[PDB]
This record gives C-alpha cells, sequence and structure tokens, in this order.
C-alpha cells in the first residue's frame, strides 16, 4: 500500500516542475515557484476551482495546457483510488481474513491429526484380524 | 469491470454531442465544439463549479438544461460507483478470495481422499470378518 | 439497500419544503419554488459552491440557516454512505460470499453423508464381531 | 469505529481554536469566533472553495497558514478514510463474516462429535477382537 504513496509523491513532484517550467511565465501566482505549483496542484487535486479558477485561464493562454490539467487529475486521483483500495484490502484481510485464514488453517490440520491416527487404529486392527484368518 | 469503462465513455460521448447540439448557440466557450463539451462535461463530472459556473448560467438561457446537467451527474457518477465497486470486488476476491477459494477447494478434496480410502479399509475388514461368521 | 433510497428521497423532500418555507422570501432564485430547492439542495448535496455560493449568503440573512445547511449535508451524505456501503455488502456477499456460502454448505453435508454411512459400516461390524464372542 | 468519531471531533476542535487564535485578527468572517472556524473548517473539510476562497487569501496575509490548511485537510480527510473503512470492515464482517464465522465454528465441531464417537466404536471393537486372540 505505502509502496504507491511514493509513486503519488513522484507524480505530484514530476507535474509540479512541469507547471513551473510551463506557466511560471504568465501565471506566476500559481506556477511561479516549484513550491507554488506544489500548492496549486494540491488544490487542483482536491478539485476546488481547478478548472474555472486555474485550468480555464491557463488554457486561455496555452491550449497545450488542457491536457496537463486533465491528465494530472486522471493519473493523480486514479493512484489515490489504487491507494484507497490498498487500505480496504490490507484492512479487510488483516482484521478479518488473516485471523480466519489461520484459524481455519489450524482447524483443518487439527483433523488430519484425527483422521491419520484413526487410520492407524484401523490398520492396527487389520493386523489383528488378518492374523486370525491365518490362525483359524 | 472494464466492460463498463466502455459504457462510461459512451455516456460521456452521447452527452457531449447533446450539449454541442443544444448550447453551441449561446454558450460557445463551453459547448461550441464537440471537444469543448468533452472538456466541460469532464469538469461537470468532477463537480468543480459545475452549477454556479456552468449549469446555472446555462439554465438561465434554457430551463430545459436543468435536467441535462442533473441527469448527466446522476448517470455519470453512478456508473463510476459501479466502476469503483467493480475494482473493490475484482480486487478483494482476487488477492484474498480466489487463492482461499482454491486452497479450501483443495483441502476439502484432500480429505475425501482420506475418508474414501478409510471407508475401503473398513469394507476390507467387513469382508475379513463376515467371512469368519461363515467359518466358525 | 434500495430500502434507504426511499429514505434519502424523503430527506431530500423534507428539506426541500423546509428551505422553500424559510428562504423563498429573500433567496427566490435558490428557494422560491419547491422545484428550485430540489435543484439547490442537489447542488448543496454535491458540495459545489454549497457554502460560499448558497449557505454563506443565506446565513448572512438568517443565522438560523447555518444548521439547515450543515445538518442537511451531514444527514444527506451520511445516508449515501449507508447506501454506498449497502451496495459493497450486497455485491461482495452476492458474487463471492453467496456462492461460496452454498458450495461449503454442500461440501460440509456431503461428508456427513460419508461419516454417517461409514459409522453404520462399523456398527454392522460391531454386530458381526460381538456375535462371535457369543459364538466361541 | 465510533472510537475515532471522538478523535475526529477532537481534531475539528483543536484546529478550530488554532484558526480563531491566528486568523480572528484579519479574517474575522472566517475565524472571528470559535463557532465561525467550526463552520469554516467544515467547509474546508468538504473541499468547497477551501483554497481559492479561504486558504489562498489567508496565505496572502500569513504564509505560516499554508501548512495549517494542508495539514488540516491531510489529517481530517485521512481519519475519515480510517472511519469510512471502519464501517466497511464492521459491516462486511458482521452481516457476512460473523454469521459464517459461527456456522463454520459449529459445522467443524459437529464432526469432532462424529469422529470422536466413531473412534470409540473402533476401540470398542479393538477390545472385542484383541480379547479373541487371547481366547482362541
Amino acid at each position: 500500500i505505502a509502496w504507491i504513496a511514493l509513486l503519488l509523491l513522484v507524480i505530484f513532484y514530476v507535474f509540479a516542475v512541469m507547471g513551473t517550467k510551463l506557466f511560471a511565465q504568465s501565471f506566476p501566482e500559481w506556477f511561479g515557484t516549484l513550491g507554488a505549483s506544489m500548492y496549486t496542484l494540491f488544490q487542483v487535486m482536491t478539485l476546488e476551482s481547478w478548472s474555472m479558477g486555474i485550468a480555464r485561464p491557463v488554457i486561455e493562454a496555452y491550449p497545450w495546457a488542457w491536457i496537463y490539467f486533465v491528465s494530472f487529475i486522471l493519473v493523480s486521483s486514479f493512484t489515490v483510488l489504487n491507494l484507497f483500495i490498498g487500505i480496504i484490502i490490507e484492512s479487510m484481510q488483516s482484521a478479518g481474513w488473516e485471523a480466519e485464514d489461520a484459524k481455519r488453517i489450524e482447524q483443518e490440520q487439527r483433523a488430519h491429526d484425527e483422521r491419520l491416527e484413526m487410520l492407524q487404529l484401523i490398520r492396527d486392527l487389520s493386523s489383528k484380524v488378518d492374523r486370525l484368518e491365518r490362525r483359524s
């Protein structure tokens, strides 16, 4: 799960230098610094005035910015979906299906100890009986 | 799961030509092209200034646009809910309940091999014994 | 699950007449009609300019409107959470844990048919043997 | 699950007095009272004009407010994720994996009653047979 939290903080990083490279020119409030894009893209990630506030006016200057915003939201919120699910799995198979996946791993092999002793008891009886057809 | 990703990209398409047909007239910034609606509806799908920015002013010109926006959000975000769930199911029954659904499919039939051999051993003993009530 | 889709469409209704009763006076664009509140509250439920657009200006006229908006969002989005979960449960215990809850209900009782026949075979052997201690 | 609903309503509280302490000075509409921050932070938690509306203008006065907003959203929406998951777990292991975790706790021990009676029957037979090699 936390092996993707690295990936997310890489995409966040990659796209922050992208926007600083592109829009630092004409949108210096949103993309002037690296640290200003780190904020803007967080705001863009949270989908609060992402388009009407940021994307639309940025797309007005460069139409090659349309994809930068769309692709960012697509990849960003998608690797959160992979991350949100990475907690539902690691949580529902840890508190429920990791304790049951061992209690039924034990209750199954606690009757292989029952069946395989009982088997021996029947063989110890096949030995006592088949030695009495050779004795009568 | 990805059999609905086609459906979503059909609803996205269907509604994009709808808005271009309707609003290309008076809202050319948002619905002028097919490609402008493809953007606007993505923005409307992400619920960022969807109403106050897009729907409200569009509903001011045509009140028959109220339903276009509401219905779009309802169907769109609903087939994402069907898609979001389509990953939680295909993920929690693949990494947990597809490996366990085979290890308990094997552990169950590894004792039918135990019970049905043991049965034979008892019949081989019923054969040795019921041939000794006919021998005494 | 769909037994709460009724409840949600009741809260939606209840609060729509509430807002039309209260704010139809001074906010006639948002709450003038029943059908205008049905839209506004849908927009409020989707959390798009819910506060800065609707609540804040409505709270400026009446401070007894603060709770109307907060309580609405709390109850509304909470019975969606009960509804969103009502599909995750009804879907993950239907496609996975309703077919397995019957295949293991059958595989369990397919060996009670094995154990209880084998038992009889041993009793049919206790009958053949304990009638040979009375015969020797 | 509801043991974190207390924690959330503590973070909500902690950060509300924080913002009233800091921003009551120059942003009295958003942070003037304790009760105004309780609203603003709810609006900030719902990510509706959180940055462009609240954070950005507040960051314009104090750049030491950037972290207050980011950290709030991070911790707040994260302990909702822990809370949202705390219902998926407590619901999917209660309606499905708490009734099955008892029906298979009973079906397992209803055949230990079978195997351990059958064992006795074989021993009662080893007693009858091994007393007939000492009798012939």
